[PDB]
């Protein structure tokens, strides 16, 4: 698929209903190798099962709230993926979600291949993927966000997933520093 | 490819360097059947050659400036494609502005909604229309209003705002391939969750 | 390729995105044997990896800031390449130029390295210096250092040129160069194809966008 | 070679010692398909022989001094090469001036030929002009490159020094290889530039 060759880290899988899980499924379908993080120890088993379902052995702990946890994650990740092609940051409703996104970027900055793409999930707040994209663009890294509608217009998890898959693939190479609104689907 | 099953009309091919042509190439690569329009009679031969390059025999005349030309286009098109899955609208264009009767360069905005109205009945469910863009308050919610109108009948409407496209303060150059793949995506079912949106395709920094 | 037979030393590789790295890739593709220098010890491992990717075992330290480091480089180099065919010199940066712009170190290191390896250069050798732009290092900065070097070393069979590259795509009339474009121009300017070109600064800016 | 796939028109071959001839030889060696023009009918036979030597059948008349001759050339050329990849252009106020508009300038033929073949140029095409204090070294090359860049065409010049006197001498091979390079994709990052080929320290 259009993600063949890519190694992408998915954060925010907690259940099979998670938006991040549908993104992972879409990315798997398009031939990406995936890695997953679990927030807490309770989730470790579930996430390992979901990861295995998609042929992944890389399940690492990470609390995106703590900077040391992020540094630790990327220290551990480098042992199996010395280089990778970006991550999906999906920790939902503070600049805590904004901060953790820039934190994780800084933490994995050296492990990113040229052509890498970071993606943050959104579902008076202006997301500032703009400044991240301008910073990391010169070294070949793209940064974007998906602002997803409620999962009358209903978005399917598959819809979000495919947009996410696209925005992490080379198909979307001309798109960086952008917030894509995925609300569409009236009835 | 991810456009297999789709029949997409490409407007605005005038040369192989046309942005519309690169979009057609990308869409062809992803398995879409294509149809092309020529503005000018002079262009008919060129466009037929380019169309043939992408395995298409459907080349029809259309001046988006004239409403009857649009109606005529879709009348002719229905004879080969009774139903199709959307189109790419890629056609942008001395004495002091105070002057007699003109539409006043309505084009693009108007022609986009005109073509939508004209082919409204020929669109399959899941169709997608795409318009290209390449003090300037030209940012519009034409796309927003079109998407809200046509969404209930299964049709998505989006625009690509492309940065400077390499022929082949943050300077950024795009690359036709980049524009083409975004366009292909926005006309495919991959982008089913995206309607009424203007996607900015500027990306491509330089080294420091 | 058109660089078969040549042994070329590439300085200024720090990452796969380094302009010097793209030049090395192009030169490798055209059949040159390469040697690399690392600026600092932190980079030694990276540069050795990149060098190995292009089949090179010669990775030597050089801080072009210090004269002894240059002398040391060519002392070490002569042990594996007693003779070689030139090098690529790629080191970085109102009346700002009034101020203590302690560059001109980049101009100096180029002539220093030339003096240092002068005896190891085969007839037909070519030295190349790279300049890049991402009042400001393109005013009083354009020099006949290249011209004077070429006139000095020409009689002994050595050509000297520079590439002035425009903005290099990461991958006024705005233009962008591809790393491949820079690389091939560099490869050409170090090959015998460019034998009639010495003491010259070649501007590699090209790459227009459509209207 | 590095010119495989290219179709390049060489103007200014008059003898085997012509600078344009050495350029043609170098370009042939690098796998280019060539076409040649003869200035006058006296030369037609010689140029056809030289062309044949390099496996070319396309020998057309052109006097770059006359606009009609240029238009004619590209009309004829399109019959065998409907599309091509560029050309090498190699040609060599008293106040009385019988009150005449002193034409306009000099080369001019370079920009004329560019306009005339503009439609037949593939993307990635490259035009090259040869030049061989009166610093009337202006760069019409700069303005040409800016004009034709957006449609994928590069424009450059070679300013060649004295040729092997056939001190710094240029060999015809040296000029040829620089010319070959400047018409190939190797030189894709070079447009609107005047490359000085003087080198060769006895």
């Amino acid at each position: 698929g259009f993600l063949s060759g890519k190694r992408i880290l998915i954060t925010g899988v907690a259940s099979k209903l998670s938006i991040a899980y549908g993104i992972a499924q879409a990315m798997h379908r398009e031939g990406a190798e995936l890695a997953f993080t679990y927030q807490n120890e309770k989730l470790k088993g579930r996430v390992e099962e979901f990861a295995a379902a998609l042929g992944s052995d890389i399940v690492l702990p990470c609390d995106v709230a703590e900077d040391e946890s992020i540094t630790a994650l990327f220290t551990e990740l480098e042992k199996v993926w010395p280089k990778f092609d970006g991550f999906v940051h999906s920790i939902g409703f503070h600049d805590i979600s904004a901060y953790s996104f820039v934190a994780m970027a800084k933490a994995c900055r050296g492990m990113l291949n040229p052509g890498s793409a970071l993606l943050t999930l959104s579902y008076s707040l202006e997301a500032n993927v703009r400044y991240m994209a301008n910073a990391m663009g010169p070294e070949g890294v793209r940064v974007n966000a998906i602002s997803a509608g409620p999962i009358r217009r209903t978005v399917t998890i598959e819809d979000v997933g495919n947009s996410a898959a696209f925005l992490c693939s080379n198909l979307s190479a001309g798109i960086s520093g952008e917030v894509v609104h995925v609300d569409g689907g009236f009835n």
